[PDB]
C-alpha cells in the first residue's frame, strides 16, 4: 500500500533505502525499486497500470519532499541525465 508508506517516514526512507542499495530491502520493497528504476529510465515501461500510480505517486512525494533522497535517486538512476523526457512525461500522466 503505497499511501501509508509516504504518508509515514519511518516506512518511506527503508524503502528508499532498499531502491538506493543503501538499506535491506523486503520483497515488496525489491519490486518498488525496479519500478522506479523502470519509472525513472523507461517510463515505467514494464510496470502494470497499478504499479505506474504507485510508483508514480512515490516518486513525486520523493521530489517534492524528500528532496535530499531525491537526487540521489536521479543521481543512480540518471546519472548522465538522459532520461528526463521519459520520467517527466511518465510523472506528468
Amino acid at each position: 500500500n503505497i499511501d501509508e508508506i509516504i504518508e509515514n517516514r519511518k516506512l518511506l526512507v527503508p524503502y528508499i533505502k532498499c531502491t538506493l542499495d543503501q538499506g535491506r530491502c523486503t520483497p515488496e520493497g525489491r519490486e518498488l525499486k525496479a519500478h522506479i528504476k523502470d519509472a525513472m529510465q523507461t517510463s515505467c515501461s514494464k510496470c502494470t497500470e497499478k504499479q505506474k500510480k504507485g510508483a508514480r505517486k512515490v516518486v513525486r512525494h520523493i521530489r517534492a519532499k524528500e528532496q535530499e533522497y531525491w537526487k540521489q535517486i536521479l543521481a543512480k538512476y540518471d546519472p548522465e541525465d538522459q532520461y528526463k523526457e521519459n520520467y517527466e512525461t511518465f510523472l506528468a500522466a
